């Protein structure tokens, strides 16, 4: 079940996620860890374990997990992560 | 990549206390997604959330659904290996 959800970015310009994944021979992405309080975990929508699929419009496929972090760091105000709900 | 086992004790419900993830078609990689309070998986500490999961009891899981995972965890009663990569 894909999704989208566009999260305002905290005053350290974080959502409050963890991703795993985009290594060699595993190439999905995944949410990790959710954070207390921050974004990401009082939005509610995205949750441990649902696969991130693009951010802001654009796929992250066969990019490495420092280069999607770097991607949604750019993205300053709010950034809207694309998703499939485990 | 750091590759471990470890060993866990199975509860009374003949479970760990974890969920998984992964194990598809275009993503063949499974991972635990969840480790659950007072289980044996969180009370021991080894394994976490994000942890690659590469083997159970000494055979892998390579090519295998998730659900054919958990059907392996389950049919090992009393204890059970979770051989892994750390996140
Ligand atoms: O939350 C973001 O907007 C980003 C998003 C990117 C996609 C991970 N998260 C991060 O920058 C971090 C990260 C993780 C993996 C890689 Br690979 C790279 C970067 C994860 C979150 N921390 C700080 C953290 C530390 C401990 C508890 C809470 C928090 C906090 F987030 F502040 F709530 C900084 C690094
Ligand atoms: O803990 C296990 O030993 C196994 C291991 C298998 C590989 C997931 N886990 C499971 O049986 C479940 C599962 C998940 C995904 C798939 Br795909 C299939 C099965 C997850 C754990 N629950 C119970 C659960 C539910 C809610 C709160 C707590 C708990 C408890 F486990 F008691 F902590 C039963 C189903």
């Amino acid at each position: 079940v894909p999704g989208k959800v566009t999260l305002q970015k905290d005053a350290q310009n974080l959502i409050g996620i963890s991703i795993g994944g985009g290594a060699q021979y595993c190439p999905c992405l995944y949410i990790v860890q959710v954070f207390d309080n921050t974004p990401a975990a009082l939005d509610g929508t995205v949750a441990a374990g649902d696969e991130i699929t693009g951010v802001n419009g654009r796929s992250i496929k066969g990019k490495t997990k420092v280069e999607v972090a770097k991607m949604i760091q750019e993205v300053k105000g709010e950034v809207t992560i694309h998703y499939n709900k485990l």
